[PDB]
């Protein structure tokens, strides 16, 4: 089924090329939607398509990039939207 | 590559066949470890095995079975210890 995720994604996530790392994950496995740098360090993001796509994504999100170092994942259930394609907005 | 991740995942999540599904669902995907309920009313669980095989149970335990309510999960990855099966352990 289709499912939607919304994360915060804290600890060393920042300056690390994770955006750029989820993004091009997400496009490997055909997720959608969305990821962005917080002001306060964190990393936004949302996923939606496949749930065992979104759950891949979620999975690789605990490990990122080589120096990237997540402490936690919140993480929130959604209404799917109908997200298509995913990108960097922030 | 093979990775072990060591999990803390809260929110409404004891009581709801958690333990018996994670069993499942890892041996599926041939993850091997153990997962326990803590007395603070998280789930606490070892996944050892290829990389991609641990990540998505990672993802599928931000889900949990239909009834868990998941808020957030906590990984901390760690050196394989040469797990044998997947364990319902407390």
């Amino acid at each position: 089924a289709i499912v939607r995720a919304h994360l915060k994604i804290y600890g060393r996530v920042q300056g690390v090329g994770f955006r750029w790392s989820m993004q091009r994950e997400a496009r490997k496995l055909g997720v959608n939607g969305w990821v962005r740098n917080l002001p306060d360090g964190s990393v936004e993001a949302v996923l939606e398509g496949d749930e065992e796509r979104v759950e891949a994504l979620i999975g690789w999100a605990h490990q990122g990039p080589p120096l990237a170092r997540v402490t936690r994942v919140e993480v929130k259930w959604e209404q799917p939207k109908g997200e298509k394609g995913f990108r960097i907005v922030g």
